[PDB]
C-alpha cells in the first residue's frame, strides 16, 4: 500500500522535474500580481491627523461688526487643537484681544464715565488708552499693504472701482476674499411676485441695507463742524484721510442692489442675462400655497393662507448639488474643507436664507424679535485616513484568484490528459485501487499550492501589506482555501473527456465563481443573516467572507492572533476560525460530489472441438463465460466453453466486431464477468484477486508508456508494482534490455525520440514479471509489417512453459505462430481446432487443373488407374479441374501419376499443368457463413451566377440556423428599445424640503444658559414643543428623572476622579502610540459618565444635557454612535446631526442705556439743526445703543458630513422663534414656514461640460446595438472554416474558379445577406419613435454609417480561417474577442469622459484619435457622438447636423479607408506559396515521347526534419490509351506523389508535365483537363450530390439547356436515381466515394486522378466503378489509380508500378510480372526441430536452387528455379524418404497457384 503511493508520488515528481520551465513559470507569476500590490502600497502610505477644534460662525442677525470680523477672518476654517473659547458655556466671542473690540469697549466706558460725571478727569480717563494709540498707529501708516483688504484684516485680526481692482489683484489671499465677495457685493437680488405682501416683505429686506447706508450722514455732518471749527480756532489730517478711505469705499458699492422680475420665465431670463455680464447674485420665488403649481410636491398643507414657501435660486457652481442627501463612501474626516464642501458660507445661502426668514418672522408675527443666531462645529477626534485597507478587503480575493488560475488549468489538464489515453484502466488492471490514484493525486498537485501560499504569506507580513498580525494564521486560512481549490479543480476535471477542451473551460469555470461575491457586496445589506451561509457554500465567495473580517480586525490595531480567532469583531461578521470550519466544509462536499459522479456513467467508456494434448493441463479453463449489455438485448459475449492448453500459444480469429478484446478484458482485472466462471491457474480469478498478478500478464491493444520516463525507469516501475523486489530487478532489467536490442537507446534514455518501435517495448513489458499466464492483444495491430519479424522472434523467444493467449484480425498470423486455433465470429465462438485439422477437414479435395493450348474420358481413366479417389467438379472447356482425394491423400500415387503425364504431354496437347492445395482463406470464409446460417467575359458572370446560386442554395438548406442567427438580434433589440420607456434617472436637481424632518430618527439637544427669564423660557418652549413634544412642561416634571441607569461598574470610577462637570469627567481616551494605528479612538466605558436625559416623541430623541461640558461629551460619544454601522462602510447614518444652546450672555457691555442717554442729552444741546439730519443721526445711535444689550442669543451645532443640515436647523430656529412670538390660542396651527432649494439652469458655457453627465440609455443603447451586430460576421466566416476543413474548396479550384474570384464572390454574397439586418433596425428605430434618430437630419447619417460598418466589417476575420479548424469553437471564439473589444473599448471611453475632472485626461483623447484603426469601436462612439451632438442642438437653440463631416465624418471616411486593406491582405495570404525500371529511366533521360500524356522527371520530395525522402528520383511515362496502377504497402508515399502531380504541394525536387502544361508554368490548362478525386469525401453536406454536379457543370462552363441533362448522364453512368433527390448529408458510406468520382469524371477531363476509390464498400459500387473507368479507358482517355486490391487492379489496369521506400521496384505489366516471376513451385516445410542445417543442407544438395523464405522456427519457404526438364515427382518421391532422413512432419507445395502474385506483393 505504501510501495505503490511511493511510486506514484515518484513518477509524478519525475513529469514536474522533466519541465523545468513551467515550474518557475508556476513559481515567478503569483509574484508579480504581489510586487504590484507592494509597489501600490508604497504610493499612498497612510495619513495621520490629529485632534482639532472649529471657531465659530455669526449670522448677520447678531450684528454687523462680527459678521464681517468673520467673513474676514475665518475664511481659512483652520484647525485647532486646544479647546476654543467660543465652545465654552460662558463666552460667545473668539476675538478679546482685537482692536475693533477694543476699541469700542474703552468708547463705551468712556461715554459712560462722562455721562456720569456731568474736563480734566476726562483727560486723565482717555490718555490712558492703547487701543487709541494702536488706532492712531494704524492710520499713520505709509502703505505698506497690497490693498485695503489687508489692512481690514489686520484692524479686525467706477475709476474708484478700477483702481481697487488693480490694487486688488496683486496679493493671493486678497484675490481669495475678493472672489468670495464678488457675487455678494455686487448683486442683483430679484423676486418673482410683485404683490404688496411680496413688497413689504421686501422691506423689512430694505431695512438691513438702509441701517447699511449710514455713513454718508455722518460724514456730511463732520464736513459741515469741520470749517467752522477750525475758523474758530495731526488728527484732522488723519480723520480726513479716514474719511476719504471710507468715502473710496463706498464709492463702488451697488446701493440699490435690489431688483424686480415679472414672471418666472423673465426671472430666469433675466438671471441669465446678469450671469452674462456676471452680475447675478441670487433669485427669490414666493410661491403661494393657492397657486397650487408645486412640483413634485402637495399642493398645500391646509386650506387658506398661513403658510408661505419661499424657494432660493442661484448658480449651480455656488449652491451644492441637491439630489443626494449624503456621501456613498464614508470617509474618517470632519468633513469641513472651506474650498470644496464649506460651500454655504461663501455661497451665502445661509445669509439669505436667514435675512429672508427674519423678514416673513417680522411681518407674520407683527413684534420685532432680536435673537443672534450662531453656528457651530462639532469638533473630531484624532484620526488616521487610509483608502487602502477598505481596497485590499474589496480587492484581496480577485488577486488570489488571479494568482491561483494558472496552476489549478495545469492541473485540470494534467489529469484529464492522463485520464484520456486509458493510461487509468491500465493501472486498476494491475490492482491499483481508486482510492491509492486519488491520494496521490492530492499530494502531488498540493505540493505548489502550499509552497506558493507559503510564499505569499512572507511577501504579506514583510512588505507591510498586512502588519501587526501573526503568520500562523494567515497559512491556517490560505492552507484551506488550497485544499477547497484543490478538491475543486478535480471535480471539474470529472465533466471533460477532451485535453485542451477541459483546460480552457476549467480556468473559466473557477473564474465565473467570484462574481457572486462582487454581488453580494454590492447589495451588502441587503442580503439577512439566513442567505450569508448559503451564499457562502462557493470557495471563493468564503474566502472575500473571511478576507473582510480579517481586514476589519486589523483596522482596529491588532491584527489576526491566536488571542482572537473565535471573536466576532463585529455583530455581523464570521469569526476568523468559522469560515476555515466553512472551507473544510466545502472541500469535503467537492470530494464527495466528485465521488459520486464518477460513478453516473460507469460501464461505457468516454460443434467441431479437438481436445486431445499429449499433457492436458488446462492451466487456463474459461467454463460458460458470459457478459451483457443493456444497449442490445442480445448479449455482448454468448457462451464460450473453449478450455486452454499450457505451452500452446493459442489464437483467436475474427473480424472487429466478434468480441475478443473484450473476452480478453474480461480475463483480466478490468471488467466483471456476468456469469460462468474464469479459472486461472485454478482458483477463480476474483477469488484470486492479487494472489495471481504476479502469475499473470496483460497487454491491451493500446500503447501503454509515459512520454517523459525513460525505458530503464519504465521496467523499474513496471516491476516494482507487480511484486518485484528491489535487489533481483537489475538482472531482470538487462536481459529484457538485451532481449529487445535497446541497449543503446538506454545510453541516452529517450522515449519520445523513438517511435514504431515502442509497441515492441510495450510487449516486453507482458514479460516482466516471468508470469505463466500471458494475455497479448494484437501484438501487430498496426506496426509496419518491416518490424513485426522482431516481435515475431521474441514471442517465439518465450514460447515456452508460458500460457500464451492472443488475438489478431489476419489469418497469416494465426497460423505462423499459433500452435492452435480457434474461430470467433458475431459474438460467439464457431470452430476450433489446430491448422493442420482445420485443412484435413473440407467437403472438397485437393484440386488439379489442365489447360488446352486427348479427350477428358481418356484423362479421367487414366487418373483413376494411378490413383483410385477422384472427383470431377469442373469440366467446361480450356480448363478440366479435378479433386484429389485427401482422404487418405499419399504421395506415391501423386508422384506415379505425375510421372507417367510427364512423357505424355506432347500427345495430350495439355502443356502444362497446375497443382492446388486448399488454403486458409476459403475455409475461413466457409466457415463464417456456415456459422452465420447456423445462427439464422460572358463566362465570368456565368461563373459569378453559378457561385451566388450555390451560395444562395446553402444558405436555403439551413434556413432555421441563420434564421435564429439573424432575426434574433433584432427581435432582442426592439424588445430592450420596447422595455426601455421608463422616466431616465440622469442627475437632474428636483425641488427640496429642506427641513431636519428628511433625515429621519435621530437625537438632538436643547442645552441652555441663564434660564433666569420668561422670554427665554418660551422660547425654549416653542423649541421643544416645535419637534412634536408634549405640550405642557410639567409633563415633564411629572416624568420627574427620564434618564438611563448609570453603570454599575463605572459608579466606581466617577466616586474614585473628581466627576465635576466643569473639569474633565470622563477618562482619558486611547490613540495613536506611533507602533499600532487606529482608525476610531477605542472608547472606554466612561465617556460622558451620567447617561444624560431623553424623551422619545415620535421618532425623535431629545437630551437636556444642561450644564455639562458638551465638547468633551460630544468627542467622547461619537465612535459608539458610529460604529454601528461600520460594518459595511457605504451610508453611514450618523445619529446626532444637530442642537441648540439657548446661551444668554452678552460678550459686549449691557450697560447701553447710560450711553443711550448720554446720546439724546447731546441731541438736545450743541444747537440741533432744524433739518434734522444730525437729529436722524443721534436718533439712529440711540437706537444702536438700546439694541446693544442683545438680551438672548442662540448657538445651532451641526454636523457637516449631513450636507443639508446647517440649513434644515436655520429653518427649525426661525420657525421656532416665529411660533414663540406668536399669541397662544389655536392660531399657532395657521402659521408656518418652508423653506425650498432648487438651482437655476445651466448657461450655454455650463450647459457645454454639463451635456456630458446625461447619457445612460444612450449607453444602454449603443451597449444593446454593439452586442447585437457583431454576431453576423461570425456565422459568414463558419462556412468557410468548414469549407476549408474539406478539401472540396481546391476541388472547385480546379474548376473555372480563381481564388480571387472566389473571395469576391464570397464578399458579395456576404454583403447581400448583410444588408437586411440593417435595414431591419433602421425601421425599428424608425418605428419606435425615437427623437434622437428619426429626425430628417439623422437617419441618412444612421444608415450610411450602419452600410460602410458591415462593408468594412467582413475581411477582418476571413484571414482567421487559416487559423482554426472547427466551426463551433471558432464562431464562439470570435463572437467573446469582438464583445470584449467592443465592450472594453466603450467602458474606458465613457469612464474617463466621466471622469475628466483632471486635465492630464482631456489629452486622452488622442487615444480615441489612435480608435478609428480600429474598425469595431467606430459605430459604438459615432452613435454616442451623434446622440450627444443632436441632443446639444436640441437644447441649445429651442430653449451642427450629423450629415456634417466633423463628428461622425471623420469616422466614418477611416473605417471605409480600412475596409479594403483587410480583403487585399486575405488575398496577399491566399497566395503565399510560390530491368525495367532502368531501361524506362534511360529511355526517359534519352528523349520523351510526344504521345504520352504524363511525363515526369527525377520526381522527388524532401520532408522537414524526416532526414530520408519519402519519394526520391520517380520517373514514368503514361501512354494515353492505357490505365495505369500504383502499389505499395503504407508509408510508401503513394499519397504523397498523387498530391504532388495533382497539384495541391509543391516538389523539392523534379516536375512533371501534363499535355505539354507544365503544373508550374501555367496552372490554369493544367487544371482545365484533370478529374480529381481522393480518399476523403470532398463535398458540402449542406448540398445535395445532384446539386454539386450542376455547379461543377456551370463552373466548367456547359451550356446551361443541356445541364440539367448532363444531371441524368452524371447519374445515368452510376446510378444515384434512388439518392438523387436525397441530400448529400443522408447518403450510404460508399455513396460518397461514388459521388467524388462522378464529380472527377463529370467535366470529361483528358486525365483522371483517383487515390484509392474504393476501400470495402459493396460489391455494386466497385463494379460500377469498374465499368465507369472501363468506358473512360476506351473513350480514350487515361486514368492514375492507386489502390491496394490486387484483383481489382488485375481486372482493371493494364500496367502496374510497385514502390516501397520510395522507389519503384518492378515497372511492368501485369502479364509480364506473372511470366517473369509468378511460374514454378514453391515449398513450405513443416520442421518442430528449428534447425535449418538438416533441411537446408540436402534441399541444396539435391535442388541447385535453394533460396530461402521467411526463415522462422516453424516454417521456411523455398525458391528454386522454374522449368525443371523432370516431372514434379520428381520432389515428392524423395519427400517419401526425406521425412526419415531429416525430420520433417508435413509439407506443402504452391505450383502456381492463385496466390503467386500475391506472394510476391507481400515479399517486396
Ligand atoms: N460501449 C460499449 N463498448 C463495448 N461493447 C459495447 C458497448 N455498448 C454496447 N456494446 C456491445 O458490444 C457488442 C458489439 O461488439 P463489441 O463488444 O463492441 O466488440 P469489441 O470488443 O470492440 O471487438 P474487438 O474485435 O474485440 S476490438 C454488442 O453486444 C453491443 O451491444
Ligand atoms: N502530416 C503528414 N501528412 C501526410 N503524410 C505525412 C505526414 N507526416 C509524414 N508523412 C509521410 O507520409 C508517408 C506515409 O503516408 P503516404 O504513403 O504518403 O500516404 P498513405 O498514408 O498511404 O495515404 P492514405 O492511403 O491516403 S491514408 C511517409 O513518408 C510519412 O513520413
Ligand atoms: C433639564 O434639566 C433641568 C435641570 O437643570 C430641569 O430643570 C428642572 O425642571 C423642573 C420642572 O420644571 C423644576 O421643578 C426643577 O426645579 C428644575 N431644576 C433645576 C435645578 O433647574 C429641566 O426640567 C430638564 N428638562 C427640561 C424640561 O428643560
Ligand atoms: C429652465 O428649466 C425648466 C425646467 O426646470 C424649463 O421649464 C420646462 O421647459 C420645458 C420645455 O423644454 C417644458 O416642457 C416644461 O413644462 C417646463 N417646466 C416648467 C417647470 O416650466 C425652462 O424652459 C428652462 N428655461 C431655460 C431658459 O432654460
Ligand atoms: C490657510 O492656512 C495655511 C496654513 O499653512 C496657509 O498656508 C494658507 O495660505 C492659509 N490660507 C488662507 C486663505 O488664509
Ligand atoms: C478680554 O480681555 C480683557 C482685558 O485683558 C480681560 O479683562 C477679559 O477678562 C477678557 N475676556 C475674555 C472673554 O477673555
Ligand atoms: C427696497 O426694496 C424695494 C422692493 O420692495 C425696492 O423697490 C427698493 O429699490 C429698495 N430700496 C432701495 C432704495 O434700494
Ligand atoms: C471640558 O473638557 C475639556 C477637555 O480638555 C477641558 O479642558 C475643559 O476645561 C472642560 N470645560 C468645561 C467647562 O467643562
Amino acid at each position: 500500500f505504501w510501495t505503490q503511493l511511493m511510486l506514484l508520488l515518484w513518477k509524478n515528481f519525475m513529469y514536474r522535474r522533466r519541465q523545468p520551465v513551467q515550474l518557475l513559470v508556476e513559481l515567478l507569476w503569483p509574484l508579480f500580481l504581489f510586487f504590484i500590490l507592494v509597489a501600490v502600497r508604497h504610493s499612498h502610505p497612510p495619513l495621520e491627523h490629529h485632534e482639532c477644534h472649529f471657531p465659530n460662525k455669526p449670522l448677520p442677525s447678531a450684528g454687523t461688526v462680527p459678521w464681517l470680523q468673520g467673513l474676514i477672518c475665518n475664511v481659512n476654517n483652520t484647525c485647532f487643537p486646544q479647546l476654543t473659547p467660543g465652545e465654552e458655556p460662558g463666552r460667545l466671542s473668539n476675538f478679546n484681544d482685537s482692536l475693533v473690540s477694543r476699541l469700542l469697549a474703552d468708547a463705551r466706558t468712556v461715554l459712560g464715565g462722562a455721562s456720569a460725571h456731568r474736563a480734566e478727569d476726562l483727560a486723565q480717563e482717555l490718555l490712558a488708552l492703547r487701543s487709541l494709540v494702536e488706532l492712531r498707529a494704524l492710520l499713520q501708516r505709509p502703505r505698506g499693504t497690497s490693498g485695503p483688504l489687508e489692512l481690514l484684516s489686520e484692524a479686525l485680526c467706477s475709476p474708484a472701482c478700477s483702481e481697487l481692482i488693480g490694487a486688488l489683484d496683486s496679493h493671493p489671499l486678497s484675490r481669495l476674499l475678493w472672489r468670495r465677495l464678488k457675487p455678494l457685493i455686487l448683486g442683483k437680488l430679484l423676486f418673482a411676485p410683485d404683490t404688496p405682501f411680496t413688497r413689504k416683505l421686501m422691506a423689512q429686506v430694505n431695512r438691513t441695507f438702509e441701517e447699511l447706508t449710514l455713513l454718508r450722514d455722518v460724514r456730511e455732518v463732520w464736513e459741515m463742524l469741520g470749517p467752522r471749527i477750525f475758523t474758530f480756532m495731526d488728527a484732522h489730517a488723519d480723520v480726513g484721510h479716514l474719511v476719504g478711505t471710507l468715502g473710496r469705499v463706498t464709492e463702488c458699492l451697488s446701493l440699490d442692489k435690489l431688483e424686480a422680475a415679472p414672471s418666472e420665465a423673465a426671472l430666469v431670463s433675466r438671471a441669465l442675462q446678469l450671469l452674462a455680464e456676471h452680475r447675478f447674485w441670487a433669485g427669490v420665488v414666493f410661491l403661494g400655497p393657492e397657486d397650487s403649481s408645486d412640483p413634485t410636491e402637495h399642493p398645500t398643507p391646509d386650506l387658506g393662507p398661513g403658510h408661505v414657501r419661499i424657494k432660493i435660486r442661484m448658480d449651480i457652481d455656488v449652491v451644492t448639488r441637491t439630489n443626494k442627501i449624503r456621501d456613498r463612501f464614508w470617509d474618517p474626516g470632519p468633513a469641513a474643507d472651506p474650498l470644496t464642501d464649506l460651500r454655504y458660507v461663501w455661497g451665502g445661502f445661509v445669509y439669505l436664507q436667514d435675512l429672508v426668514e427674519r423678514a416673513a418672522v417680522r411681518v407674520l408675527s407683527g413684534a420685532n424679535p432680536r435673537a443672534g443666531l450662531y453656528l457651530q462645529q462639532m469638533p473630531y477626534p484624532c484620526y488616521v485616513d487610509d483608502v487602502f485597507l477598505r481596497v485590499l478587503s474589496r480587492s484581496l480575493p480577485l488577486f488570489l484568484t488571479l494568482a491561483w488560475i494558472y496552476s489549478v488549468t495545469l492541473t485540470v489538464k494534467a489529469v484529464v490528459r492522463e485520464k484520456e489515453t486509458r493510461l487509468r484502466d491500465t493501472m486498476r488492471a494491475m490492482g491499483l485501487s481508486r482510492a491509492v490514484l486519488w491520494l496521490g493525486w492530492f499530494l502531488s498537485c498540493l505540493g505548489p499550492f502550499l509552497l506558493s501560499a507559503a510564499l505569499l504569506v512572507l511577501v504579506l507580513k514583510l512588505g507591510d501589506i498586512l502588519p501587526y498580525s501573526h503568520p500562523g494564521v494567515v497559512f491556517l486560512f490560505l492552507a484551506a482555501f488550497a485544499v477547497a481549490t484543490v478538491t475543486q479543480s478535480f471535480l471539474l476535471s470529472a465533466f471533460f473527456s477532451r485535453a485542451n477542451l477541459a483546460a480552457a473551460c476549467g480556468g473559466l469555470a473557477y473564474f465565473s465563481l467570484y462574481l457572486p461575491y462582487v454581488l453580494c457586496v454590492a447589495w451588502r445589506d441587503r442580503l439577512p443573516a439566513g442567505g450569508r451561509v448559503a451564499a457562502s457554500l462557493l470557495s471563493p465567495v468564503a474566502f472575500g467572507f473571511g478576507c473582510e473580517s480579517l481586514a476589519l480586525l486589523e483596522e482596529q490595531g491588532e491584527g489576526a492572533q491566536w488571542h482572537n480567532v473565535g471573536t466576532r469583531p463585529t455583530a455581523d461578521v464570521f469569526s476568523l476560525a468559522q469560515v476555515s470550519g466553512l472551507l473544510l466544509l466545502d472541500a469535503a462536499l467537492y470530494g464527495l460530489a466528485t465521488w459520486y459522479l464518477e460513478a453516473v456513467c460507469p460501464g461505457q467508456y468516454g460443434v467441431l472441438v479437438e481436445e486431445a494434448p499429449p499433457g492436458l493441463s488446462p492451466g487456463v479453463s474459461v467454463r460458460s463465460l458470459e457478459k451483457r449489455f443493456p444497449g442490445s438485448p442480445q448479449p455482448a459475449l454468448r457462451g464460450l466453453s473453449l478450455d486452454f492448453y499450457q505451452g500452446h500459444i493459442t489464437a483467436f480469429l475474427g473480424h472487429n466486431g466478434a468480441g475478443k478484446t473484450t473476452t480478453l478484458s474480461i480475463l483480466s482485472g478490468l471488467f466483471p464477468p456476468s456469469g460462468g466462471s474464469a479459472f486461472i491457474l485454478g482458483h477463480d480469478v476474483r477469488s484470486s484477486m492479487a494472489a495471481i498478478r504476479p502469475h499473470l500478464g496483460v497487454c491491451p491493444q493500446y500503447n501503454v508508456l509515459f512520454d517523459m520516463l525513460t525505458v530503464d525507469e519504465h521496467v523499474w516501475f513496471y516491476g516494482r508494482l507487480k511484486g518485484l523486489s528491489a535487489a533481483v530487478v537489475g538482472p531482470e532489467q538487462d536481459r529484457l534490455l538485451q532481449d529487445v536490442g535497446l541497449v543503446s537507446k538506454q545510453s541516452v534514455q529517450t522515449r519520445h525520440l523513438s517511435g514504431g518501435m515502442q509497441r515492441k517495448l510495450s510487449v516486453a513489458i507482458a514479460f516482466v514479471g516471468g508470469s505463466q499466464v500471458v494475455i497479448l492483444d494484437e501484438p501487430t495491430a498496426g506496426v509496419d509489417p518491416a518490424s513485426r519479424r522482431g516481435i515475431w522472434e521474441l514471442l517465439l523467444k518465450y514460447r515456452e512453459g508460458r500460457t500464451l493467449i492472443l488475438s489478431t484480425h489476419h489469418l497469416d498470423e494465426a497460423e505462423l505462430l499459433g500452435d492452435r486455433v480457434a474461430v470467433v465470429a458475431g459474438g460467439r465462438l464457431c470452430c476450433c481446432g489446430s491448422p493442420l485439422f482445420l485443412r484435413r477437414h473440407l467437403g472438397s479435395g485437393y484440386y488439379l487443373t489442365l489447360v488446352k493450348a486427348v479427350g477428358t474420358p481418356q484423362l479421367l481413366a487414366l487418373v483413376q488407374h494411378w490413383v483410385p479417389g477422384a472427383r470431377l467438379v469442373e469440366e467446361l472447356p480450356h480448363e478440366l479441374v479435378l479433386v484429389l482425394p485427401y482422404t487418405g491423400a499419399h504421395d506415391g500415387s501423386f508422384a506415379t501419376l505425375f510421372r507417367e503425364l510427364d512423357t505424355r504431354l506432347a500427345e495430350l496437347r495439355l502443356t502444362g499443368y497446375g497443382i492446388s492445395d486448399t488454403s486458409l482463406e476459403e475455409i475461413f470464409l466457409k466457415v463464417v457463413e456456415e456459422c452465420a446460417a447456423d445462427t439464422d467575359w460572358a463566362l465570368t458572370r456565368q461563373q459569378l451566377q453559378a457561385l451566388l446560386l450555390k451560395r444562395f442554395l446553402l444558405a436555403r438548406r439551413s434556413r432555421r440556423g441563420l434564421f435564429a442567427q439573424i432575426v434574433l438580434p433584432a427581435l432582442f433589440v426592439g424588445l430592450a428599445l420596447v422595455f426601455s420607456l421608463i422616466v431616465p434617472p440622469f442627475g437632474h436637481y428636483p425641488a427640496l424640503r429642506l427641513s431636519p424632518t428628511m433625515y429621519g430618527a435621530q437625537v438632538s439637544f436643547f442645552s441652555e444658559d441663564a434660564p433666569g427669564d420668561p422670554g427665554r423660557a418660551r422660547l425654549l418652549e416653542a423649541l421643544l414643543q416645535e419637534a412634536g413634544l408634549e405640550e405642557p412642561p410639567v409633563q415633564h416634571s411629572s416624568h420627574r428623572f427620564s434618564a438611563p441607569e448609570v453603570p454599575a461598574e463605572v459608579a466606581k470610577v466617577l466616586a474614585s476622579g473628581n466627576w465635576t462637570p466643569e473639569s474633565p469627567s470622563p477618562a482619558c481616551q486611547c490613540s495613536r502610540p506611533g507602533a499600532r494605528r487606529l482608525l476610531p479612538d477605542c472608547p472606554a466605558a466612561a465617556g460622558g459618565p451620567p447617561p444624560p436625559q431623553a424623551v422619545t416623541g415620535s421618532g425623535e430623541v431629545v437630551q437636556n444635557l444642561t450644564g455639562r461640558n458638551l465638547s468633551d461629551f460630544l468627542v467622547k460619544t461619537y465612535p459608539r454612535l458610529v460604529r454601528q454601522g461600520l460594518k459595511t462602510k457605504k451610508w453611514v447614518n450618523e445619529v446626532r446631526y444637530g442642537g441648540f444652546s439657548l446661551g444668554g450672555r452678552d460678550p459686549g457691555l449691557p450697560s447701553g442705556q447710560e450711553l443711550g442717554r448720554s446720546v439724546e442729552e447731546l441731541w438736545a444741546l450743541l444747537s440741533p439743526l432744524p433739518g434734522g439730519a444730525l437729529d436722524r443721526v443721534l436718533k439712529n445711535l440711540t437706537a444702536w445703543a438700546h439694541s446693544l444689550d442683545a438680551q438672548d442669543s442662540l448657538k445651532i451645532w451641526f454636523n457637516n458630513k449631513g450636507w443639508h443640515s446647517m440649513v434644515a436647523f436655520v429653518n427649525r430656529a426661525s420657525n421656532a422663534i416665529l411660533r414663540a412670538h406668536l399669541p397662544p390660542g389655536p392660531a399657532r396651527h395657521a402659521h408656518s414656514i418652508t423653506t425650498l432649494n432648487h438651482p437655476l439652469n445651466l448657461t450655454k458655457e455650463q450647459l457645454s461640460e454639463g451635456a456630458l453627465m446625461a447619457s445612460s440609455v444612450d449607453v444602454l443603447v449603443s451597449i444593446c446595438v454593439v452586442f447585437a451586430m457583431s454576431f453576423v460576421p461570425a456565422s459568414f466566416t463558419l462556412v468557410l472554416i468548414e469549407e476549408r476543413v474539406t478539401r472540396a474548396k481546391h476541388l472547385q479550384l480546379m474548376g473555372g474558379l480563381s481564388p480571387t474570384l472566389y473571395w469576391l464572390g464570397n464578399f458579395l454574397w456576404d454583403m447581400c445577406n448583410y444588408l437586411v439586418p440593417a435595414c431591419i433596425v433602421v425601421l425599428i428605430f424608425l418605428a419606435f419613435q425615437q427623437r434622437a434618430y428619426v429626425a430628417p437630419a439623422n437617419l441618412p447619417a444612421l444608415l450610411l454609417l450602419l452600410l460602410l460598418y458591415g462593408w468594412s466589417i467582413t475581411p477582418l476575420m476571413y484571414p482567421a480561417s487559416f487559423f482554426f479548424s472547427v466551426p463551433s469553437t471558432a464562431y464562439v471564439v470570435l463572437t467573446c474577442i469582438n464583445l470584449f473589444i467592443g465592450i472594453n473599448g466603450s467602458m474606458a471611453t465613457f469612464v474617463l469622459e466621466l471622469f475628466s475632472d483632471q486635465k492630464l485626461q482631456e489629452v486622452s483623447r488622442i487615444l480615441k484619435q489612435v480608435f478609428l484603426i480600429f474598425p469595431h469601436f467606430c459605430l459604438g462612439r459615432g452613435l454616442i457622438d451623434m446622440v450627444r451632438n443632436q441632443a446639444m442642438a436640441d437644447a441649445f437653440e429651442r430653449l451642427q447636423s450629423p450629415l456634417r463631416w466633423e463628428v461622425v465624418g471623420k469616422n466614418l471616411l477611416a473605417m471605409v479607408i480600412q475596409g479594403p486593406l483587410f480583403l487585399l491582405f486575405t488575398l496577399l495570404l491566399q497566395h503565399r506559396s510560390q530491368e525495367d525500371v532502368a531501361r524506362e529511366r534511360e529511355r526517359v533521360v534519352q528523349g520523351a515521347t510526344q504521345g504520352d500524356v504524363l511525363v515526369l522527371r527525377n520526381l522527388t520530395k524532401v520532408y522537414r526534419g524526416q532526414r530520408m525522402p519519402a519519394v526520391d528520383r520517380l520517373c514514368l511515362g503514361i501512354p494515353p490509351g492505357e490505365c495505369f496502377g500504383l502499389l505499395g504497402v503504407n508509408g510508401a508515399g503513394k499519397t504523397s506523389t498523387f498530391r504532388m502531380v495533382t497539384g495541391d504541394t509543391l516538389a523539392s525536387r523534379g516536375e512533371a508535365v501534363l499535355a505539354g502544361h507544365s503544373v508550374a508554368r501555367e496552372p490554369s490548362a493544367a487544371h482545365l483537363s484533370m478529374g480529381y478525386c481522393p480518399q476523403s469525401d470532398a463535398i458540402f453536406e449542406l448540398l445535395t450530390g445532384r446539386e454539386h454536379l450542376e455547379l461543377l457543370a456551370r463552373l466548367r462552363g456547359v451550356p446551361e439547356a443541356q445541364v440539367a441533362q448532363t444531371a441524368g448522364s452524371g447519374l445515368a453512368r452510376l446510378g444515384l436515381s434512388w439518392y438523387a433527390d436525397r441530400p448529400a448529408g443522408t447518403y450510404s458510406g460508399g455513396n460518397k466515394r461514388k459521388l467524388a468520382t462522378a464529380l472527377a469524371l463529370v467535366g470529361d477531363p483528358a486525365v483522371v486522378f483517383l487515390d484509392e476509390p474504393t476501400t470495402g464498400m459493396d460489391p455494386s459500387a466497385r463494379r460500377f466503378l469498374w465499368n465507369s473507368l472501363l468506358a473512360v479507358v476506351r473513350e480514350g482517355r487515361s486514368v492514375m489509380l492507386t489502390s491496394h486490391s490486387m484483383e481489382e487492379c488485375e481486372a482493371l489496369c493494364s500496367r502496374l508500378a510497385i514502390m516501397v521506400n520510395g522507389r519503384f521496384r518492378c515497372l511492368g505489366s501485369p502479364q509480364h510480372l506473372k511470366g517473369r516471376f509468378a511460374a514454378g513451385h514453391t515449398l513450405t516445410l513443416r520442421v518442430p526441430a528449428a534447425r535449418s542445417q538438416p533441411a537446408a543442407a540436402f534441399v541444396a544438395a539435391e535442388f541447385p536452387g535453394a533460396e530461402l523464405r521467411e526463415a522462422h522456427g516453424g516454417r521456411l519457404r523455398f525458391q528454386l528455379p522454374p522449368g525443371g526438364r523432370c516431372a514434379l515427382a520428381r520432389v515428392f518421391g524423395e519427400l517419401a524418404v526425406h521425412g526419415a532422413e531429416h525430420g520433417v512432419e508435413d509439407f506443402s507445395v504452391s505450383q502456381t497457384m492463385l496466390e503467386e502474385v500475391f506472394l510476391y506483393f507481400s515479399k517486396d
